[PDB]
């Protein structure tokens, strides 16, 4: 009874999450996730702030009202070698990442390691905050507060 969390550095508090590497997350199961790092969907002016401060990603993640791919640089396998915060807007499927929004976190880039899950709740689940450098932080919870998501 695990779960994997890929996370990324913060850029003006926004990052990104990837699920058990694969797009496996609702927006429901998003909105919770986000919520156990005391954090919240960002909105699309808070990720503009992060893609003009650095933040680009390759994959797909909820915000508030959208699936989006912020791009810098661009790159015929991310989002159609488009720049700027891409919208996604035909699509068959549910399932995606999700990006995060923590007010707390410092203004400009931030790529130290995320070290805890501060708001999950008492759960089985033994979660694990994988960053990309590789270091990690386990422990047993739960943050999912639908059951259509467990
Ligand atoms: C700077 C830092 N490293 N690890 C932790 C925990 C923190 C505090 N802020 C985080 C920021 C991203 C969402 C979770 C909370």
């Amino acid at each position: 009874n695990q779960i994997d969390l890929n996370v990324t550095c913060r850029y003006a508090g926004v990052f990104h999450v990837e699920k058990n590497g694969r797009y496996s997350i609702s927006r429901t199961e998003a909105a919770d996730l986000c919520q156990a790092f005391n954090s919240t969907l960002p909105t699309m002016d808070q990720m503009k702030l992060a893609l003009s401060k650095g933040f680009e990603t390759c994959r797909y993640g909820f915000i508030e009202g959208n699936v989006v791919i912020p791009r810098i640089h661009p790159n015929a396998i991310c989002a159609a070698n488009h720049t700027g915060v891409y919208i996604l807007v035909t699509s068959n499927t549910s399932h995606y990442d999700t990006y995060c929004f923590n007010a707390s976190a410092p203004p400009e880039e931030d790529c130290t390691s995320v070290t805890d899950l501060p708001n999950s709740f008492d759960g089985p689940v033994t979660i694990t905050i994988v960053n990309r450098d590789g270091t990690r932080y386990s422990k047993k919870g739960e943050y999912r507060t639908h059951q259509e998501d467990i």
